[PDB]
C-alpha cells in the first residue's frame, strides 16, 4: 500500500452527487420525520443502532469496523454522514488494490498504529484464511511466513509487519488472494 496514490485518493472521484443523492433518499427516510432535513443532521452523528438496521453492513461481520474504520471521527465509535458517503461508496470491489488495502488494513489494525504485532497479525491471517471455520486454523505457518519475509529486505526487525512487510505478505499468500479479494 504505497502513500503516492493516496495523494490522488484524498481528492475525491469514486464518489458524485448522484451516488450521495440517492443514498440521502433512503437514509433520509430512515432517520425520523424531525430529519426529512439530511442538511442539518449532516452535523449531527447516527448511533451504531441505527446502523445495525441497514443490511448493507448487517451482512458484513464487521458492522462495528467499518463504521469505526469508515469513522473520520476522534473518537472514532460513530457514524458520520460525510463518512456514510465514503461508506457505500467504496463498499464495492471497485476500489483499486491501493484503496482496497487502506480500507482493509485499518480494518485488521484495531490499534491504528501502523504495524501489526504477532496476535494482531494472526488475526489477518485467520481474517483471510476464513473467520469461524475449521480451514488451516492459526499455526505456525504465520511465524514461519513473516520470518522469510523479514530476512527478504527487512533490517529494522522491529518484529512486526509495517510497509515492506505488507508488499510480501500479500504477494507472497496468492492463495489468500482470493479472500482478500473483498474483504469489508
Ligand atoms: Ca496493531
Ligand atoms: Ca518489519
Amino acid at each position: 500500500l504505497s502513500k503516492e496514490l493516496l495523494a490522488e485518493y484524498q481528492d475525491l472521484t469514486f464518489l458524485t452527487k448522484q451516488e450521495i443523492l440517492l443514498a440521502h433518499r433512503r437514509f433520509c427516510e430512515l432517520l425520523p420525520q424531525e430529519q426529512r432535513s439530511v442538511e442539518s443532521s449532516l452535523r449531527a452523528q447516527v448511533p451504531f443502532e441505527q446502523i445495525l438496521s441497514l443490511p448493507e453492513l448487517k451482512a458484513n461481520p464487521f458492522k462495528e469496523r467499518i463504521c469505526r474504520v469508515f469513522s473520520t471521527s476522534p473518537a472514532k465509535d460513530s457514524l458520520s454522514f460525510e463518512d456514510f458517503l465514503d461508506l457505500l461508496s467504496v463498499f464495492s470491489d471497485t476500489a483499486t488494490p491501493d484503496i482496497k488495502s487502506h480500507y482493509a488494513f485499518r480494518i485488521f489494525d484495531f490499534d491504528d498504529d501502523g504495524t501489526l504485532n504477532r496476535e494482531d497479525l494472526s488475526r489477518l491471517v485467520n481474517c483471510l484464511t476464513g473467520e469461524g471455520e475449521d480451514t488451516r486454523l492459526s499455526a505456525s505457518e504465520m511465524k514461519q511466513l513473516i520470518d522469510n519475509i523479514l530476512e527478504e529486505s527487512d533490517i529494522d526487525r522491529d518484529g512486526t509487519i509495517n510497509l515492506s512487510e505488507f508488499q510480501h505478505v500479500i504477494s507472497r499468500s496468492p492463495d489468500f488472494a482470493s479472500s482478500f479479494k473483498i474483504v469489508l
